């Protein structure tokens, strides 16, 4: 059913998790379930790996994903998420630039994602699929 789906394994995406900035990810298979997409059964989720020195993984709703082209998208993603926010505290935090450990890790993720973007889907799957 790959053709009916917005993303496939190896596609680079930005993911939005509450309390975190938009983060560079790669759509991948769940190491235990062996699936990359599912219905939580009307809304679609995708399994993603978060790039960086301390990688993580999650099932994310399609509405919290944006196709990754590059770092230049980040500014508009922050602005759009801020305008879409209900609470004033949420808006303020979204536009506040990342700092410390998290900023360094986000930058490491970008570096990894940009290398992955320059490769074919097959090549990046082989190189950037973090085992679990
Ligand atoms: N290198 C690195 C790094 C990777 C991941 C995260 C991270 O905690 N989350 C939240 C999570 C949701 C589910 C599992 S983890 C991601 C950024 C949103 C932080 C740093």
């Amino acid at each position: 059913k790959d053709h009916l789906l917005k993303y496939n394994v190896g596609d680079l995406v930005w993911s939005k998790v509450s309390g975190y900035p938009w983060w560079p990810c790669m759509v991948s298979a769940d190491p235990l379930l062996h699936s990359y997409t599912k219905l939580k059964k009307s809304a679609r989720q995708y399994h993603v790996q978060f790039f960086g020195d301390a990688p993580e993984r999650a099932w994310i709703f399609e509405k919290s994903l944006v196709a990754f082209e590059g770092e230049g998208q980040f500014e508009k993603l922050c602005q759009e998420s801020a305008k879409q926010a209900p609470t004033k505290a949420e808006k303020i935090k979204l536009l506040k630039p990342i700092s410390g450990k998290l900023r360094a890790q986000w930058e490491m993720g970008i570096v990894q994602a940009e290398e992955a973007a320059s490769m074919s889907v097959e090549e990046r799957k082989a190189k950037f699929t973090f085992l679990y």
